[PDB]
């Protein structure tokens, strides 16, 4: 399948992609405003992600550090970042179907679209000012609006029993971003398209 990537941020961020225990396509690069990157992306991949970085300084060796979805310090991420990220999600020619969602369970750094460039499912955004408007405890300092769990570590944030509820920091993501994940057990938003479409993935879509 294909991923175009594009930043329509003001200001360079760094591609993200990865299905946690190895990169998709090269895994990360660099992108200057109004710049795309097409990725390709194996056939029934399960669990992919991607995510922009920002504030990222690398070496020539691609080892670096960025302030908001660090992935082990490369420049082509074999892992996922370090919260916060906002994060297009994607398992693809699922029994027939491709399954594409964007969360906010690992908080927010830059809004995105995530949206088929095929015909026969609709797309996804998440495109409010979550970090101007995030509740002080949320705050990154790195930039960003960090997720309860990351925060506070509790069962109830974490839903690390799997039963778990709504709170006071999940429904602040999920009123300014409806469709989007906002909690481990929030009501899907994932939407089905058909097998093997293809997909735009846009930064700062607004």
């Amino acid at each position: 399948a294909t991923f175009e990537i594009v930043n329509r941020c003001s200001y360079t961020v760094w591609a993200a992609a990865s299905k946690g225990d190895a990169a998709l396509d090269a895994g990360g690069r660099q992108l200057n405003s109004g710049e795309s990157w097409t990725i390709n992306v194996e056939p029934g991949t399960n669990g992919g992600k991607i995510w922009a970085r920002t504030d990222c300084y690398f070496d020539d060796s691609g080892s670096g550090i960025c302030k908001t979805g660090d992935c082990g310090g490369l420049l082509r991420c074999k892992r996922f970042g370090r919260p916060p990220t906002t994060l297009a999600e994607f398992s693809l020619n699922q029994y027939g179907k491709d399954y594409i969602d964007i969360s906010n369970i690992k908080g927010f750094n830059v809004p995105m679209d995530f949206s088929p460039t095929t015909r026969g499912c609709r797309g996804v955004r998440c495109a409010a000012d979550i970090v101007g408007q995030c509740p002080a405890k949320l705050k990154a300092p790195g930039g960003g609006c960090n997720d309860a769990c990351t925060v506070f570590q509790t069962s109830e944030y974490c839903c690390t029993t799997g039963k778990c509820g709504p709170t006071e920091y999940s429904r602040f993501f999920k009123r300014l971003c409806p469709d989007a994940f906002s909690y481990v057990l929030d009501k899907p938003t994932t939407v089905t398209c058909p097998g093997s479409s293809n997909y735009r993935v846009t930064f700062c879509p607004t």
